[PDB]
C-alpha cells in the first residue's frame, strides 16, 4: 500500500462518519459566548470538525499527522473547559476520540509506511 496522496480520501471519509455520530453534534460549529461567556478565558485555540474539512477540502494540510493535531486540540479543548469527567459533552468527545484514534491508526501507518517506501533508495 504505497500510495502517498491515499490518506486524503481515506481522511474526508472518516470525516463523513464523524459527522453522521450524534457525539460530533457539539463539536461540529464554534462555541457562542452568550450560552459560555468564559469560554475563550479557558481556551486560546478553539478547532471544531468544520474547521477540520474545509482545511483538507482547500488543500491545506500536507500529512495526515497535521489533521491529527487538529482532531485531537478539539479532544483536548473539551477536556480543558469541562467543568467535571462527567459532563454530557465531555463524555460525548471521549466516546468520539476512542472511535477517532480507532480509524486514523492504519492511515497515519499506512502514510509513513508509503514514505518509507518513496525513499528507499
Ligand atoms: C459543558 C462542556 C464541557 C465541555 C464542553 C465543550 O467541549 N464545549 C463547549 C460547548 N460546545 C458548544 O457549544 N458547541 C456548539 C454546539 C453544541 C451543540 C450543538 S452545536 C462545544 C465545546 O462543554
Amino acid at each position: 500500500s504505497y500510495d502517498i496522496q491515499a490518506w486524503k480520501k481515506q481522511c474526508e471519509e472518516l470525516l463523513n462518519l464523524i459527522f453522521q455520530c450524534e457525539d460530533s453534534e457539539p463539536f461540529r460549529q464554534p462555541v457562542d459566548l452568550l450560552e459560555y461567556p468564559d469560554y475563550r478565558d479557558i481556551i486560546d485555540t478553539p478547532m471544531d470538525f468544520a474547521t477540520v474539512r474545509e482545511t483538507l477540502e482547500a488543500g491545506n494540510y500536507e500529512s495526515p499527522m497535521e489533521l491529527c493535531k487538529d482532531v485531537r486540540l478539539i479532544f483536548s479543548n473539551s477536556k480543558a473547559y469541562t467543568p467535571s469527567k462527567r459532563s454530557r459533552i465531555y463524555s460525548m468527545s471521549l466516546r468520539l476520540s476512542a472511535f477517532f484514534e480507532e480509524h486514523i491508526s492504519s492511515v497515519l501507518s499506512d502514510y509513513k509506511s508509503a514514505l518509507r517506501f518513496h525513499k528507499r533508495n
